């Protein structure tokens, strides 16, 4: 049913020499847990990846990308560090903000993970507009091809499409999960900081690749609202799922990127209330068909608590959305909490569903596989 995959103040870390990380938890232990980012594989092996915040739940902190592995089904966890910041800066390196995607890349399954990274600057990236792009930021990318055992650097292009593009002065993935369309393209969502002189400050978009090296942009851009989303496919749609104070938004497109358009059937359809959250939104088949799975939180103090994080199903076809099972009925830390991922997963005729989400600086795992009828059903 819930385990604890990382424990606020109850881990230890170590660096690649194998010196131990002391962080300001009790006992020298990491501080703190944010976002996390879930996978499943063929295998049914669970990766579970989060910011291991060691000192603080700050945004501008001392952050490694820690890794969870679970091969019994979410019952315990071997864990390591997958990303290790630059170790500039003691007060303020990071490698922050996993989206992960699972993948056959020409055969080969391939884990993902996608962070952003800093050194000095001790602001939000929303406060550096002057450069295109921003020279302390950069975007990385990771993968595992021994179903999560190990995990290496890829060298892409990414920083470079960044800069011919001009008008971005940092990038981001969209948080949680990227996707594997149908045609075996790789997308990640992503959110996007502009250069000053663009007169909306954040967008959504994506980025694409086939071999997982060589990305691309599209040329379009998606209104930002609060950037953090998700991207489902959908007949030949992308559709995404957006961060927004009070009603979440969903714009699809038809055109791969070019132009997007509002989305019926999710948009404004949950509630997140004041200052908005993010959430994970996946598709799961039913017959010929597909349900949106999507969890946020209902936010019932209206505040920085993101109380209630939830499993809502949306029907793609009706527009018609309810509550599947509120899994952390409980009033989060201000400090830093709502957000959440959730993995669907087909193996031979084992389905599973599970779900990673904030919980006062821990991150827990549900399998809410006992839901999928309803789910299903909601065609």
């Amino acid at each position: 049913e819930k385990s604890v995959v990382f424990k606020a103040e109850g881990e230890h870390f170590t660096d690649q020499k194998g010196n131990t990380i002391v962080g300001s938890g009790s006992g020298g232990t990491t501080k703190y847990f944010r976002i996390p980012a879930m996978c499943t594989t063929s295998k049914g092996t669970i990766v579970v990846f989060a910011d291991a915040r060691h000192n603080t739940a700050s945004d501008q902190s001392f952050i490694d990308t820690a890794a969870a592995r679970s091969t019994d089904g979410g019952k315990t966890w071997n864990k390591k560090i997958a990303i290790y910041n630059d170790r500039v800066n003691s007060k303020l390196s990071r490698v922050m903000s996993p989206t992960c995607i699972v993948a056959n890349i020409q055969g080969r399954e391939t884990i993902l993970v996608m962070v952003g990274k800093w050194n000095n600057n001790d602001k939000t990236w929303g406060a550096y507009r002057d450069k295109a792009p921003d020279t302390d930021w950069d975007l990385v990318l990771y993968k595992s091809t021994d179903d999560g055992v190990t995990f290496s650097k890829v060298e892409t292009n990414i920083h470079d499409i960044v800069t011919k593009n001009g008008t971005i002065s940092a990038m981001l993935g969209g948080v949680g999960s990227g996707l594997q369309l149908n045609d075996g393209k790789l997308v990640f969502p992503v959110q996007m900081v502009r250069t000053k002189n663009i007169t909306t400050v954040l967008n959504t978009s994506f980025i694409y690749s086939t071999d997982g090296i060589t990305w691309s942009l599209p040329s379009g851009y998606c209104e930002g609202f609060g950037s953090e989303n998700n991207i489902i496919e959908f007949n030949a749609s992308l559709v995404n799922n957006i961060r927004n104070s009070g009603l979440r938004r969903s714009f699809e497109t038809k055109d791969f990127g070019k132009t997007w358009t509002e989305f019926p059937p999710m948009d404004k359809k949950v509630d997140n209330r004041n200052h908005g959250v993010q959430g994970s939104t996946i598709t799961i088949p039913s017959g010929n068909k597909l349900v949106a799975a999507h969890s946020s939180a209902q936010n019932k103090n209206n505040d920085y608590t993101r109380s209630d994080i939830s499993l809502y199903a949306h029907n793609l076809y009706s527009g018609e959305v309810k509550l599947i099972d509120d899994f952390y009925p409980k009033v989060g830390n201000a400090s830093g909490a709502g957000y959440s991922c959730l993995s669907y997963r087909k193996n031979v005729d084992k389905e599973t569903l599970y779900v990673v989400y904030e919980a006062n600086g821990s991150i827990e795992f549900q399998d809410l596989s006992r839901h999928l009828p309803v789910i299903k059903s909601y065609n």
